[PDB]
DNA sequence: TGAAAGTACTTGAGCTTAGACA
RNA sequence: AAAGACCAGGC
DNA sequence: CTCAAGTACTTACGCCTGGTCATT
């Protein structure tokens, strides 16, 4: 879902198009981080999962993808301008995914950040309650 | 994605037939 | 803390 | 003035435990 679903269903939206001048918006591709959290002050912290549980928090990562904005104002030169990094929101890591902070780590590894190495993950933690998709 | 049985409403058909006896 | 929704479970 | 031929319309389901959740 991650890797090939969020970026077919963000390049497959079709462009905004808006009007005289004419603005034309289209999504590049989609960037993925480590679950991240930003307290009030908004620097932003790895958030792990058991602070998750703890603190009532949801187990997300920010979601950024390239927008490039083209405007047409008649005068035959369209001046197109690219975004970078473009926050759009946090998705909800399922836990020992590929992109989980838990993801590759050994026995020794998930005992010093307080995480059974049993847990068999496949979970999301949302408001610090541990929710399973039923299929 | 399957999947239920009885009852309260409407509506709309559908039809050989005329004289002069009490 | 009232009224709802959902879920899981016991007999 | 029917009546069979249709269409809406209505049903329900024993008790008990707990948890979460969004809104008020």
């Amino acid at each position: 879902f991650i890797q090939m679903s969020v970026q077919r269903i963000v390049e497959d939206a079709p462009p905004i198009d808006l009007q005289p001048p004419r603005y034309l918006l289209k999504f590049e591709q989609i960037y993925l981080s480590k679950p991240t959290h930003w307290e009030r002050d908004g620097a932003p912290s790895p958030m792990m999962p058991n602070e998750a549980r703890l603190r009532n928090l949801t187990y997300s990562a920010p979601l950024y993808v390239d927008i490039t904005k083209t405007v047409i104002k008649e005068g035959e030169e369209q001046l197109q301008t690219q975004h970078q990094k473009t926050f759009i929101g946090k998705i909800p890591i399922m836990l020992r995914s590929t992109y989980c902070l838990l993801n590759g780590l050994t026995d020794r590894d998930l005992c010093e950040l307080n995480e059974c190495p049993l847990d068999p993950g496949g979970y999301f933690i949302i408001n610090g309650s541990e929710k399973v998709l039923i299929a």
